[PDB]
């Protein structure tokens, strides 16, 4: 449980002007996640640029993070794929890597079923020792893991919790009610976050956490305390990043906003991501200095 | 033109019952295509599992498909990816093989922008002289390529073509009045072809040609000679079968079709897709009966 | 005949007042006389039906029939979303001289398949006038799908279908439960001419309440077979098929009205309110690029 | 505190004929007090305000009010597509006894949010009573939006919203932008114990009308902040929450009165027509379910 809850930072892959991993720039990043309180770093997540990847950068990223964590906080490796033979093979490269477990996406574009689905999550799961966070995102991944198949999921032993991203908060006691109270629930939707905390979630996998990583580790840390209206009191300073980090799409403003706070050397990223304009620019930038960052 | 008209079967990749391509079944359906009048065959898209293939699988079937085939029909390569560098390198593979073109999906999962999808598909176009062949299929990418980025885009020498999946009809005559007389109208929707092609579309890229290939050839030869009601029979015929091909994942209900017609060895597919249930087995069994299959 | 090619959904000019205008009535009426307009669909969504009560809902029908004299047929908006309403609201009609009803899809209450099939038969069954079905799901919360349209269908005098889904896969899964004369008529101007390519006789236009030589032109083409000339119209047409939604209908299409001298007063009842700045700039655009401004 | 807990939705009981039937109405209002429901809201949309005329909707509320003889406050449903028409019912209840109003955003006519601010501060200036507005978009084809909500908050009369869209991020977007005594309440069933742990303040409630003990009990433990309690409450209504919606409202909630033996007659105004066979048999396992049957 405990490690899986919280401000979890789906981090940025910063990059060189080539689109190669920036290592002074991601280092800058994990010392910023520890010294803030962040509970765990998500490495290629989708906000890492997963897509852009291939497996073998995928992994480099994950025990580059790893290796720049050096014990000071938890890393938990992306690991989803839409064939299940891959998502075994990339989910065995991390057996034994110290990553503390698996971020693993209901695969995209072959809409599978709902059986398929859980055969696919079944079959990972016996392939290694390492707890795997199920993800669901149905605007990404054109299918929808619903609260009945979670349910059947929990009870595979090293299934240990959601990723729901829907923004669609009557999932929370969905899900809870059809599985063990260590059942680990958090937001993929930070502008939803705080209301999914609200109802049961335990917290958050972050975009928002990347350039506001104290702010957001305070927000869970009270939302775990029941102090919801000091909780709201930072959601509101942080809804128009919260929103604004999706102006265009995701990674391009988060990057451009890590690089304006300083915290990486290049805003650089893969296509089919391109830079961000002019009018995203000044509608992040204005969000920042909303949240007080700038 | 003329050789991107008509009915296309966007072809299942048989299996044998380990999932590795069974080369005699995809020689039967090749041969039934050449008998049948299809105009050309799409080489692992979505219903030949391009998800569940490895990029080796997948040059491998291409390659297979074009030997096979020994110039008696057309071949188009299923080319997409939702990395530029990947579709780049995919694309590269087969230059010079034989396929007459290539059908590119929108980036899926990662959600570009329409400046991403447009650089996107520039890149890959630069790195070619095949024609391409877009492919806007939201429900599957997370992402809706408008008319107005396919205008942009119809003007690069070698984009030659649209194959349209989102069932939205009004976007024919978007797209058409944006795009010269030759730019290639495909329905990539079966249950909304007939319709597609009434509208100005020039053919369909067809899972129901698959099993009905004849029906299917016929269907858009009427279609194109302006006879629509003579159309419309064999498409009151095939509607059961345009739907229920989707009553459960594509291409489970196809794989089982396929077998039960004795058109392949074995309805055997890859995690994430499972095997077709016994409802999906007989609503697909009273589909083929009437369309007159069985 | 009578409900094929481009049917007006007229709007009802009102003077400061919100009362109907008549002198603004008679004009618009003259206009789609000249412009070859099939027909006058009177009080319906775009004629503020919603703000009408069902007195002035009649008078402003029988207003209609009177100016226009004969020289073009009148179909009343007679929707309700209650059954027995929708039977009274047609009885005021019976032997009034409209050619017909146009009869909506109870909104707000949601009913069933079975509820709309009841409700509709009820309706027809209390009249000898023909009765155009009427299918708005975005304003209703109700869609009428098309194998109850074909139950409907064999009632005598339900003789047609106002699509206004914007669907375009529901002309032919209509067009194949039902017989060859059953009407299928566009309510959505944008999708309005691929409607008909597929097998549609016409439109029921908010568009055609200024652009009614275009419109008509464009059903006829079209009817015709003559779909390059109507795709030409189509483009010049486009901006006020969006345009004219930019605001809630009738908002600014009573705008565009006063505008082009049509009526003397773009005024409307709440909550309807006036078009806003932004509004007729993109109205006025869209009537310059129909060659009407 | 008047606007807060399991306020119910009441069925407008019929005999066979379609006419409202007193004595089942006396019976269902003596079970809510009895029960503890905090209020009655009398025709709203469960209570067929679609189906009765003006006339027959004051005489349902005047007799509901009647009935309730001081016992239990009474909400009269006030909503029309017409600003003029939501004024004149408004003035029909000024000084009945009614401590408020239930205000449906205009169905059908799609207003803008410029328009729904126009039509709400129209009608809360006629009147001293109480305004709750009432949000449904699956209904009305309108989506009254936080930001309006917070424009209209700042009008005296205007005391709170019955927020029907099922979208739970709603309560904390709405709250932020209103004072501490704006009232929050779910017209959502299956999600208004989410609703209420978000920070709302009670439900307009379906499922009242059967499980008006639980409703209330789940509203005061949700309120004391006993959540693990009231999501045990919560987990025996789920399926009446969402199959008394299995068919369209109110033709289950109705037949499930029946059965329980709270009113004479299922009867309704068409478009609503009998349950199915299948929807009598879902009803029953969800009333069995609940602990009722
Ligand atoms: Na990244
Ligand atoms: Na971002
Ligand atoms: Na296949
Ligand atoms: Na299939
Ligand atoms: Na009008
Ligand atoms: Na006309
Ligand atoms: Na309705
Ligand atoms: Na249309
Ligand atoms: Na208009
Ligand atoms: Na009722
Ligand atoms: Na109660
Ligand atoms: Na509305
Ligand atoms: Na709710
Ligand atoms: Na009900």
């Amino acid at each position: 449980h405990h490690m899986f809850t919280g401000s979890i930072v789906a981090i940025v892959t910063p990059m060189d002007e080539k689109g190669n991993v920036c290592r002074a720039s991601l280092k800058k990043l994990i010392d910023y996640h520890v010294a803030s309180g962040t509970s765990a770093i998500v490495s290629v997540g989708t906000t890492g640029e997963s897509a852009t990847l291939n497996h073998d950068e995928h992994a480099d990223v994950v025990m580059m993070t790893l290796d720049l964590a050096d014990g000071r906080i938890p890393v938990i490796a992306g690991t989803g794929a839409n064939a299940t033979a891959e998502a075994i093979s990339l989910t065995q490269r991390f057996n034994d890597s110290g990553i503390v477990g698996c971020l693993t996406v209901t695969p995209y574009y072959n809409r599978p079923s709902q059986e398929g689905l859980y055969q696919h999550f079944k079959a990972i799961a016996e392939h290694t020792d390492l707890p795997q966070i199920l993800y669901n995102v149905p605007s990404r991944t054109g299918c929808d893991l619903l609260p009945e198949t979670v349910g059947r999921l929990a009870k595979v032993k090293n299934i240990i919790g959601i990723k729901e991203a829907t923004g669609n908060l009557t999932r929370v006691n969905q899900i809870k009610e059809l599985v063990s109270d260590d059942f680990v629930l958090l937001s993929g939707d930070d502008a939803s976050a705080l209301d999914f905390m609200q109802l049961g979630g335990h917290g958050v996998i972050s975009v928002t956490a990347n350039v506001a990583a104290r702010d957001m580790a305070q927000m869970c840390k009270l939302a775990a305390e029941g102090h919801f209206a000091e909780a709201r009191v930072i959601n509101q300073r942080l809804m128009p990043l919260h929103n604004k980090l999706f102006v265009e799409p995701n990674p391009i403003p988060v990057k451009w906003a890590c690089k304006e706070l300083g915290l990486v050397a290049t805003d650089t990223l893969r296509l089919p991501m391109t830079p961000i304009t002019d009018s995203g620019r000044e509608t992040v930038r204005a969000a920042l200095k909303h949240a007080g960052l700038l």
